């Protein structure tokens, strides 16, 4: 496509995930991660003529299982059917989990397995969750293929998001780690080193965990202080990797009310870390829940700041896949996410 | 025929939560105040023995079992929850998933998950007061036995046996049975056995004494592959370190009746005989009952008389702590039948 354009991959199958309940503050509420998020971004991609929009190819479970365990993939496929067959009347929500002092032992019971495979209770599973998660991973893999076959960049309009999912744990509205799947696909195709930069408001705990003992995939996240927000139990600045991965994970933490003038100092530190890592490809886990009107987050970026973010990311000079993560003010989510892509393409 | 004293606190009614997460829905809680009131009414109706209010022992004996940080959390959780703007009862949303750090966070939601093993045990106003009262009920029962009674009935509510040193869940906050067992040890009883006949595994009691040989922990329960607590309670868990061979789990499948369950009871009694303890704590649940709404054994009301009789034959100073049992219209008959069987009713 012409200079100033970027392709977007989008699957209509995201609408197969449309849960009705989310545990929040002790109540079952309307979920934050709703289908209109993807539809609003897509409409803005079309309205601004960002570039070609294409549906994903089907890559099968192979590339997903380069990152996720077979038992976990099997669990996600059967969980809903087993839940209904066991007589439960609500959506599939964990009630019990492996508390501190208990065994990490897989039980037969579906409630037990729900808790074994989860890190939170705000991510209901229902009919179509499996199909939407599969399509979202294929969206990311199709974007990776576009870039591997010649595009400078591509936008993977993933829903559900991915960066909170571990090799065998779901939560934070995520099931398959689309960013990690794209990064591993780059590695499997002969890209020697890959960086994953997580600019979503929340820590990419799943991505950090998946590559934690590796030096061939650099993981960086900017996020709200986990002492104060999800995911609470990872994301601290003292987590720098393990074994061969020591010095190849970087967390940058910010307090409530942080604006772009401060957040972008952390962005500059992340970009300098990417420069010294010198990767062959970049995956950006993009959330716009850093926005000043986001209902669940406490940074203060403006819509115009997303143009600046995209410009700065283009200056890294790397083949780049963007995977859509969070962002919950639906009025502005399309403007904000597409502003990143437009800034990358030279707008403003 | 014989008499047994019962300790009961009216402060149990301070815990009266409205919601329990169950099957993806917020339902009426199973662990409800009428459980304790129905048992107490039957204790009075049968003239089992004197009924006493608990003494206030303070937090010393509780902190012999539970960590100071956990005890502090339980006192402030509800106030912090309300001040943070939450509109429901206090229920964990996130926890330490496999692969995350066991690191205590500042946030109240984060601490709720750190200190819990499940989301079915809502916290609200008065939970702290009722949990403190329930531990005092167990400690008063232990005092009665140490001062000469053969046995005493601690009519605890909330129950206790699923609580670890620093984890609440399964309707439990303080491990009343563990607190009573440790009180026996602290008063010079060299060996103590804790026998858990509740339908569910006493995972908290197991964890608290797991590396210890001075407190023998035995539980009969439904197979954790199939029921709470799922991640402890298996027969291969026999202890750790010096505690090796001082934990015994006996597991049964759905539909198990007393004629089979009592064979496991006999194996537990033989292990207790060779251990030869100086005191016995029985974590007593009657959710082994054939009509219990969340459990799958098939004991009848008359079987609880036989259970009480068999426990008396151990010949030990015995504290009964009330745990589960959720078929309310039979809970009084069932629980008091254990005490009356202990005293000689058949
Ligand atoms: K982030
Ligand atoms: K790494
Ligand atoms: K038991
Ligand atoms: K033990
Ligand atoms: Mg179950
Ligand atoms: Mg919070
Ligand atoms: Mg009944
Ligand atoms: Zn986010
Ligand atoms: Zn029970």
């Amino acid at each position: 496509g012409p200079l100033g354009s970027m392709k977007t991959v989008f699957s209509p199958l995201h609408s197969r995930r449309h849960v009705k309940t989310e545990l929040d503050g002790g109540l079952l509420i309307e979920p934050h991660e709703k289908p209109s998020r993807a539809e609003t971004i897509l409409a803005r991609v079309k309205d601004q003529a960002l570039g070609e929009i294409l549906e994903p190819e089907e890559f099968g479970l192979g590339p997903v299982k380069r990152v996720h365990t077979a038992d976990y993939v099997s669990f996600l496929e059967t969980c809903w059917d087993e839940w209904v067959a066991a007589g439960k009347r609500g959506e599939a929500i964990p009630t019990f989990w492996v508390g501190r002092g208990m065994r990490a032992r897989l039980p037969k019971d579906i409630d037990g397995r729900l808790g074994y495979y989860s890190l939170g209770a705000d991510t209901s599973i229902s009919d179509g969750t499996w199909e939407a998660a599969r399509a979202s991973a294929n969206v990311a893999l199709t974007a990776q293929k576009l870039v591997a076959e010649g595009e400078r960049a591509a936008f993977a309009l993933c829903r559900p998001p991915g960066h909170h999912a571990h090799a065998d744990v779901f939560g934070g509205y995520c099931f398959f780690n689309n960013a990690a799947i794209a990064a591993q696909a780059f590695r499997d195709q002969g890209y020697g080193k890959v960086a994953v930069l997580d600019v979503d408001f929340h820590h990419g705990n799943g991505t950090q965990a998946i590559f934690y003992d590796r030096s061939d995939v650099l993981t960086i996240s900017l996020h709200g202080d986990p002492d104060l927000v999800f995911p609470h139990f990872l994301g601290f600045e003292d987590e720098t990797g393990e074994g061969d991965g020591e010095a190849y994970n970087l967390n940058i933490v910010f307090p409530p009310d942080t604006p772009f003038s401060i957040w972008s100092q952390g962005l500059e530190k992340a970009c300098e870390r990417i420069r010294t890592f010198a990767p062959d490809a970049l995956v950006v886990a993009l959330g716009v829940d850093t926005f000043e009107e986001d209902p669940i987050s406490f940074f203060k970026l403006t819509s115009g700041d997303y143009l600046k973010l995209g410009k700065r990311l283009e200056q890294l000079g790397l083949p780049t896949v963007f995977t859509m993560e969070g962002g919950y003010d639906v009025d502005a989510i399309g403007v904000n996410a597409v502003n990143v892509m437009q800034g990358f393409e030279g707008k403003s």
